């Protein structure tokens, strides 16, 4: 037995090491251009393309665009678009049937910030949510260049 | 001694954890970072006021780079020629004027003022910046400087 | 007793977090093949001064040994459209690009007619968008991708 028992005491201590410099090295990464809420992380690529090519960034690095669910992780969201002064994509559409914004999964909206007036489909061509500096959301036609912040 | 087979399956997993955390420290650190002793600094690549360069700091955290030694001192110097910007530090003597304090309120450790200065030019220079030589001077506060963070 | 499987619960708690951890840390500037991460600085650098950013940040300037390796960094360089300085240089003896550590080349990736030494002056190695070769001389300024 008592071998046993020191490589216990030996291996509590390494990892209780490790998941103090885990915990130091989780915020240096997150920082500027990171948020991190509950078990999510979003992070910005600091630059702005399509809503078509921002998806596809997010999903070949292993995550998907932003998608805030709860207000507490709207408001994360915001602090990165505050941060960088420019309006991010958020996941959802409503390219299958007008009216009705699905998150990437098919699923109906479980939160939403919609700015006074929006959903609009302005000009008849109205398909992504854009996130602006004020935490509200407005449509958007997907076409136009926003940030690129990707979940994880 | 059936928990033996499950704590070396654990052994192996931890070592395998150590070593892929090491390969990302400095994949992590580059080019942005560095580490001193327990310490990292980071910076976040772009010059604000003090007041703002504080707030991002502690925001994510941290706290503006208050080096406390000569081995502190000279890495953040490291980011500082790298990057080519001064940066602010965390002390300020804004509670009272002479004495230097890290934001915390007790006096400076350390100290590598540039020979002549704190001078407060102006009667308004309340926030220390750390130059590409490593001399630290007394600035103003309303000053844009390179945003470091420790962590 | 089972304060092994507390442990346990730790250690697997450790690899979730450090797995989401790790695609963070990639996004949007590394690339990882096998045990290699690739990382942009994102600015651009004459060879030295990339070299030199490197090996102060413990790694190397990227060495592509295999197909699969300078596929990972094209992506790199087409993501940021920007030519990246390879290790490589054959500064000692031309003609003979060497890795840092003074072995010959294991893989190559040449475009046609290269390496040619253009006006005399081309010791440096750089990949363009494409995935393609080009020796060049190590005064130009380049991205600067490092190995880790
Ligand atoms: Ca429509
Ligand atoms: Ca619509
Ligand atoms: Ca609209
Ligand atoms: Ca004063
Ligand atoms: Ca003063
Ligand atoms: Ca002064
Ligand atoms: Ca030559
Ligand atoms: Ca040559
Ligand atoms: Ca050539």
């Amino acid at each position: 037995v008592a071998s046993l028992r020191q490589q216990v005491e030996a291996l509590q201590g390494q990892v209780q090491h490790l998941q103090a410099a885990f915990s130091q090295y989780k915020k240096v990464e997150l920082f500027p251009n990171g948020q991190s809420v509950g078990e999510k992380i979003f992070k910005t690529a600091g630059f702005v393309k399509p809503f078509t090519e921002a998806q596809l960034l997010c999903t070949q690095a292993g995550g998907q665009l932003a998608s805030p669910r709860s207000a507490a992780e709207n408001a994360a969201l915001q602090q990165l678009v505050v941060a960088k002064n420019e309006a991010a994509f958020l996941s959802m559409t409503d390219s299958k049937t007008e009216g009705k914004f699905t998150y990437p999964t098919g699923e109906s909206l479980v939160y939403s910030n919609w700015a006074p007036g929006e959903p609009n489909d302005d000009g008849g061509s109205e398909d992504c949510v854009e996130i602006f500096t004020n935490g509200k959301w407005n449509d958007r036609a997907c076409g136009e260049k926003r940030l690129v912040v990707c979940e994880f």
